[PDB]
RNA sequence: ACUCUGGUUUCUCUUCAGAUCGCAUAAAUCUUUCGCACUAAAGAUUUCCGUGGAGAGGAACAACUCUGAGUCCAAUUUUUUGAGGCCUUGCUUUGGCAAGGCUA
């Protein structure tokens, strides 16, 4: 109301204290959709 | 149910395309804005990767699939009948016509 071949820590966005966007609380999709590449029986052991 | 067009594939040449021409995303020049410009935005122009529409030429085989075109009802409800004969009046184009009353 009023040269350097990494990236730094200082272009990052998504930093707000929010209990909602900190957690977003992502789908699983029915317990049928699966997250393409991480690992199939890992993704069934976190959800 | 009988016949006549139109093929597919590949190569080359010439035109049009601000259509997500490309369900992906390059490089150069100029101007402006700030930094102090690879770590940066906007505008304009240009170069390369290669594509869709149309037309023309060539040559390898299939010729009529497809796209077209030329080529069983008689019995209510319609097409298997209620059909034909008599009289009066206006005109008779003296053949009969129009209206009404009849018999079947």
């Amino acid at each position: 109301y009023l040269f350097v071949f990494e990236w730094d820590a200082s272009e990052d966005t998504s930093i707000d204290y929010n209990p909602l966007y900190k957690e977003r609380h992502q789908v699983q999709l029915l317990g049928r959709g699966f997250i393409a590449g991480i690992d199939l029986k890992q993704q069934k052991r976190e959800q």
